[PDB]
């Protein structure tokens, strides 16, 4: 039954995780990791998760199921985050939040509701974006088609192109956009761009579906929401997938949420009851742990403070590199123009430079990165900096 | 986009949840449980996972991603458990274990690895059976059949109808077996009769699917991995969905394992590439937390002793139920004969009640069952069974 099954791809990233860790070079460096780490180069487990840990170590009675939806105070607090704690959409109760397993779970169940209960049939990915989403909708029957975004030459957005290929799109058809610090670009609309963006999206009948992996990554909290909560304010029905994978450090707990907004209170239950209904033939019902973390953190002002601070001293330090980077290169100096680095935001970020370019940095230096050029700020400290940008020089 | 959104149901168990949580009469009880539950009535967190969590607590480090199949450490304890310490199967390693988020995850990635990687458009599943199954599977697109199983009569397990309507199945079709503890009859072929099954599936050709949530609750960890045994030494490919949800205690961490069989490691290893791009394309990676637990533990020579006492406790608390619940029905007299009760392993069974008794048993007395007749034998106690009973005989 088994024998001509076909082998599945060697993974796109996953590839240089194992080639990476086969160097006897211990001058390597690792671009293309994405996770984040610290100056230590490590990814550790935040001061709050612990705290948040112990707690409830402590005080957990039970591991009995949660229901289809995880538990409720990880849904309150993930649309206050999203939304605003005053928004409309909370008042007017017509958002629902299903705790999922990561982002990727919240993005499995979305496609998985919307292809059973909806006449969608294609989705518009940015092009590019994370790569799982293809596979993920594609799972799910829906068709995938791609949207302009990056402006190869001046390393930017383009609009004009984006705006334009987004017209092919019919009405009904799920437009997904990155909340904020866009992956693999760094590079996210402004809140002009999002509230133009909103407008034709209302007027073409776009659904809107947000992948929101890195909020307080690019400026803070309420900051990184605003493009979304533009929509927000714009859209009867909207759909957002978050991911806490990387704001709390909890990758591996796989903690995320897939929420819903429709018009009002009684037709996002009855379009919710369908996402629950997805959500049994899939997983049954979401793993509490992280989640657990999440909520009492994000609920407790203490230990909230302390997060906080522990988020935003990993925004700063991905702003620190990218920033430390630009000029390490414009001090072992090379025709280059890596400014853009400095205006992109989150992890993430196209080096520019080509598939040679980055082989020979593999094999050549132990530099690695994704063959698109694609590099992990995160991955670089005050330490590794001045060899990677010498070996970034040699090759340029 | 969701205005025409049809309800889902209204879940076929969940509602008797709210309705009995909703009785100011406190002398009820909730047969519809699902989940084991101790003399206290109480579904505790183990000491064992306890002690496993704090060892956690003070040993993480990091809460990077699991890779798409979990914790190695992991799938091997999963594979000894499931086909023996020495096991051929093992050691001539055509076995491949993907951790996943629960028995029904287990139960979902099959589904959809099949669905996209082989000819299998039809399974059979048993009548009765856990519910969930066929959402799955058909929310996978495979068209889901029923075989015979349950003998109303005399509450046993029908081998003539079973063997008999199995013959429809055609080669390459996939037959769901639950290993031990049949959920809802609790009734399960014996040594013989599974031996005689795995014959007459390798003459058909069935892909063999067995469904193992509860291993460890009929007799012992061993001898309720037999069935699955008698099957794994005949078949050339298997696949096995466990779960750690009930004899671990650890329903809402999501613990289960999707096991591949196939007739050599090359083939295994081809399968379960797909495999692993069905689940990248669902949740990711699995949730580390859960299966952490039972990896330490089941390594942890102290730590798998204090278990495995906990798990016979369980056991024989069941046991001890069905024992007392038999001849307490026999005290409070009723032209009965509810000795098939004891005959029955786990914690569901058919107590035989119609749906009009088991209506009068909910809202005359407060004694909460599905409307299948099915009992949940973890919900007695030896203090509610003396109710329990007079309202079973005021019934019948
Ligand atoms: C990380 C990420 C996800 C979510 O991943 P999980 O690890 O499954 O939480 C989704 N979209 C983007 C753009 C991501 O960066
Ligand atoms: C509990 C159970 C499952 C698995 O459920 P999870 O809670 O998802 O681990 C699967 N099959 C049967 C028969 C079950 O009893």
């Amino acid at each position: 039954m088994f024998e001509n099954i076909t082998a599945a791809p060697a993974d796109p990233i996953l590839g240089l995780a194992d080639l990476f860790r086969a160097d006897e070079r211990p001058g390597k460096i690792n671009l293309g990791i994405g996770v984040y780490k610290d100056e230590t180069g490590k990814t550790p487990v935040l001061t709050s998760v612990k705290k948040a840990e112990q707690y409830l170590l402590e005080n957990e009675t039970t591991k009995n199921y949660l229901g289809i939806d995880g538990i409720p105070e990880f849904g309150r607090c993930t649309q206050e985050l999203l939304f605003g704690k005053g928004s409309a959409l909370i008042n007017d109760k017509r958002a629902r939040t299903a705790q999922t397993p990561g982002g990727t779970g919240a993005l499995r169940v979305a496609a998985d509701f919307l292809a059973k209960n909806t006449s969608v049939k294609r989705v518009w990915v940015s092009n590019p974006s994370w790569p799982n989403h293809k596979s993920v909708f594609n799972s799910a029957g829906l068709e995938v088609r791609e949207y302009a975004y990056y402006d190869a030459e001046n390393h930017t957005l383009d609009f004009d192109a984006l705006i334009n290929s987004l017209n092919e799109a019919q009405a009904g058809d799920v437009v997904l956009f990155h909340g904020c610090c866009h992956a693999p670009t760094g590079i996210d609309p402004t809140l002009e761009q999002w509230q133009t963006l909103a407008q034709l999206s209302v007027e073409k009948g776009w659904l809107p579906l947000f992948d929101f992996a890195f909020q307080g990554f690019a400026r803070g909290l309420e900051e990184d929401a605003e493009g979304l909560r533009a929509f927000a304010a714009m859209h009867k029905e909207l759909i957002v997938a978050s991911s806490y994978s990387k704001n709390f450090g909890l990758y591996n707990e796989r903690v995320g949420a897939c929420t819903l907004v429709a018009a009002d209170s009684e037709t996002v239950d009855r379009a919710f009851s369908q996402m629950k209904a997805a959500i049994r033939a899939n997983y049954s019902n979401p793993p509490a742990h992280g989640a657990s973390v999440v909520a009492t953190i994000l609920s407790n002002d203490a230990l909230r403070a302390i997060w906080e601070q522990e988020l935003t001293d990993m925004r700063q330090r991905i702003q620190r590199m990218r920033q430390l980077f630009v000029n390490t290169l414009q001090e072992k100096g090379a025709n280059r123009d890596f400014s853009f680095i400095i205006k992109q935001n989150g992890m993430f970020s196209f080096s520019g430079l080509t598939k040679e370019q980055v082989l020979r940095l593999r094999e050549e230096f132990g530099v690695y990165a994704v063959a698109s050029g694609r590099v992990n700020v995160a991955g670089m400290t005050p330490d590794n900096m001045a060899p990677l940008c010498e070996a970034i020089v040699a090759v340029l």
